[PDB]
């Protein structure tokens, strides 16, 4: 079965057949589309085929498919399943699948990067000390003085599931939120939860509205830890605009490593509960999502002020006005400190391409729409105009449920 | 089975139950989603009026009672007699409600159940329509204090007998191809604008130039028909601030109207029931203006703003993006004409959305469609999850008539 994909802006119909060798579910059925809807111990019998699935998509990559070294990997993860109820993946294979995953991830736009992944195999780690050093490395690595390269460390694969590596961050680099007894919030509002845990693991918070959150580190299922990420290897980017000399008085900065730490990296059945992952900014995500969302620094308003903006009716737009200057703020600090990141035009327009050329290449691109348009302008950007078909291809990334909520306490 | 529906700016979850009566396909399965897709007999016709009488007399408190027990055998004998049966004046304009009630693209809803519906089932000729379609464009647009409407011509019978408005939307710029390779006007309608030069028009090769309607009764072949000018309230775009703007020498007319869908209640259909209501501002300033593919003006604005177009990073587009929209409501608003802006249209969504859940179970949503043009997660429905799905009576697309009319 052919799916036709059609772009309404420049009339490009593209056929994907890719889809074919989707496996998971989505969520939907033929009488109902959950498309918006944020979030809808293997056994030795479930997982060979899945090791067999992936080392025939490997093997298959190198153009090796049906040779003896094929055959022998299979039969030798064969043995080791039976043997051991589970399989380690060569080095060669790991790099693979990380690769692939991000490949697969419906909801990136900036997959166009998806073959530079610097993969950090932390296999090999046992302790939350281990862990804490690994995760430095990557974010020195990772940051480059600004000249951001995008990274992977993959900590050890679940086994019985009562020995799992996490990280209980959602994101390496994020700042903590503090909720005072008047009710407003301090800092981060969507950390404010975490930031409780962290708080009373022992965590001393200077209670700023910038403040780095510790890292809170699992190791072999064990209690986690908490560690301070050191200061000089945080980058951060004082927001200024270009012309409104005030907005620096904003007192607004962001980090410039976005990591996400949270979820689950899947390869041929294997489960990776500790894979964080960063890349670089798109700068929508700070302006608008970050800064300009009701739930978290929501900072629209005194912006607008500023402006000196019509806010007495919304039919001004002022929230619209006070919204472009932000996300110019944030773009024009990066830029200036040199600190890579890339606006919604141009990592659209790349998409688009990387799209296109996973069409001609591969058969398809899974995409989801929902997440792959950007917060601000919409319809500016190509993707809008870009019929996608989303569905689910392994390796991959998947979300898992937040640890405080499953661990057990030693 | 009982699904649920989180807002991620609220943290308010709803519980969906109205898609357990869902009955036709969504385009997607459990192995793929196509919700960015833009387009996914007498036995038949039977369980299909019985579903919309039962739940029309079900509306009515009258569920199970003779009446409807009556009105169920009396339409059964009427189609096993004509192979199709007529409805009540009653059940028309509670089927036109619920379509409008059950389109989960349109973000306009709350207004569901104020509709003017016009019966012009009667009719006969082009020119029958015609007559009806300006009564239902003075009605809606009511000098600028828009009232949604729609006019409702005779249902399918055979297929060789259909009724059809070959434009889009009642008002829509024509668009032509000029030597230079470029296009002249509206960019959307150069096909449609061609077949009424093929049919007679007589095009006045303008930027803004309404179209003329194309009418198509019975089956016969269509006819051309001038709006009275008169009829056609037009609102010329000016910044209030940027006095260069009018010399861009924009306007656009103050009434939306659909015209090419198809409308189903009861297993009837009817495929030409134009329907209008007001627009809400980005349609006009977003996608009409600023669609590459439309009149996408977006660089000239940018040029008399003086904007570093040199970067795609200084946000050019976006800034000149809501000025362009900020005229637009400024227009409409000083010339007193309705029109409501996507914070206003999604505010109300939300609350719509709300009370559907708690009056009705439910409501189906197109979030790709819901979401405005512009400023997507500043807006309420941004964080608002959907669930998608398809209820009858509802606006189905249809196949354009030019490529179905056996002349
Ligand atoms: C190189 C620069 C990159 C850019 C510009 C890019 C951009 C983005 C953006 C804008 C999002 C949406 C974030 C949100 O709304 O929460 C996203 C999501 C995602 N990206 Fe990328 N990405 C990059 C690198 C990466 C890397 C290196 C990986 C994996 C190795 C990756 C995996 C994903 C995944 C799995 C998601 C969804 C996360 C979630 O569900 O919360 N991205 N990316
Ligand atoms: C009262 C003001 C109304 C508002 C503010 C509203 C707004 C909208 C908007 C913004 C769209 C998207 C248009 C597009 O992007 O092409 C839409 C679509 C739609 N609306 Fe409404 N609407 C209104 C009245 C109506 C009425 C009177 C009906 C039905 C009788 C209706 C039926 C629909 C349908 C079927 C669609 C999707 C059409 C398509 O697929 O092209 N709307 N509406
Ligand atoms: C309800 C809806 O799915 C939700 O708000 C989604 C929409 N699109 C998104 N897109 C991106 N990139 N990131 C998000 O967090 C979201 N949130
Ligand atoms: C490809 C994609 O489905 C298409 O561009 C959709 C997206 N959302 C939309 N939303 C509205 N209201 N109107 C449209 O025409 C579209 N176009
Ligand atoms: C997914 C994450 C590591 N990258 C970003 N959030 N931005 O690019
Ligand atoms: C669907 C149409 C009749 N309405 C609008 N496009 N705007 O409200
Ligand atoms: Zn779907």
């Amino acid at each position: 079965r052919f799916l036709k994909v059609k772009n309404w802006e420049t009339d490009v119909v593209l056929t994907d057949t890719l889809h074919l060798k989707s496996t998971l579910e989505t969520g939907c059925t033929e009488h109902i589309c959950m498309g918006s809807i944020m979030l809808p111990v293997r056994t030795k019998d479930q997982l060979f085929p899945l090791a067999k699935e992936f080392l025939d998509q490997y093997y298959s990559s190198i153009k090796r498919f049906g040779s003896k070294a094929h055959m022998d990997r299979l039969e030798e993860v064969n043995k080791e399943i039976e043997s051991t109820s589970t399989y380690q993946l060569k080095d060669t294979e790991l790099i693979y699948g990380a690769k692939h995953a991000w490949r697969n991830a419906s909801r990136c736009v900036g997959r166009i990067q998806w073959s530079k992944l610097q993969v950090f195999d932390a296999r090999d780690c046992t302790t939350a000390h281990g862990m804490f050093n690994y995760i430095c490395n990557h974010v020195k690595y990772a940051t480059n003085k600004g000249n951001l390269r995008s990274a992977i460390t993959i900590f050890p694969q679940r086994t019985d599931g009562k020995h799992d590596f996490r990280v209980w961050n959602s994101q390496l680099i994020r700042y903590a939120g503090y909720k005072q007894p008047d009710g407003s919030t301090l800092g981060d509002p969507a950390n404010v939860q975490f930031t409780e845990i962290c708080i009373q693991q022992g965590w001393k918070a200077p209670r700023g509205r910038f403040d780095v959150l510790p890292l809170l580190l699992q190791a072999n299922g064990n209690d986690p830890e908490l560690f301070q990420i050191p200061p000089e290897l945080v980058l951060e980017v004082p927001i200024r605009h270009p012309k409104f000399d005030w907005f620096k008085d904003l007192g607004l900065k962001w980090y410039g490593l976005p990591a996400v730490s949270n979820m689950l990296l899947e390869i041929g059945g294997l489960e990776f509960s500790a894979c964080p992952f960063s890349g670089w900014y798109m700068g929508t995500e700070i302006g608008v999502r970050d800064y300009c969302d009701n739930s978290r620094y929501n900072i629209l308003e005194e912006v607008a002020k500023k402006m000196d903006l019509d806010m007495r009716k919304t039919s001004s737009l002022w929230k619209d006005q006070a919204l472009v200057e932000i996300n110019i703020a944030v773009l024009y600090s990066f830029q200036s400190d040199k600190v890579t990141i890339v606006d919604h035009h141009s990592a659209t327009e790349s998409f688009i391409k990387h799209m296109e050329n996973e069409y001609r290449c591969r058969g398809g691109c899974p995409a989801d729409w929902v997440w792959i348009v950007p917060p601000m302008s919409g319809s500016i950007t190509p993707v809008f105009h870009q019929e996608m078909l989303n569905y689910r291809l392994t390796p991959s990334f998947e979300y898992q449920p937040d640890p405080w909520n499953t661990h057990v306490w030693k």
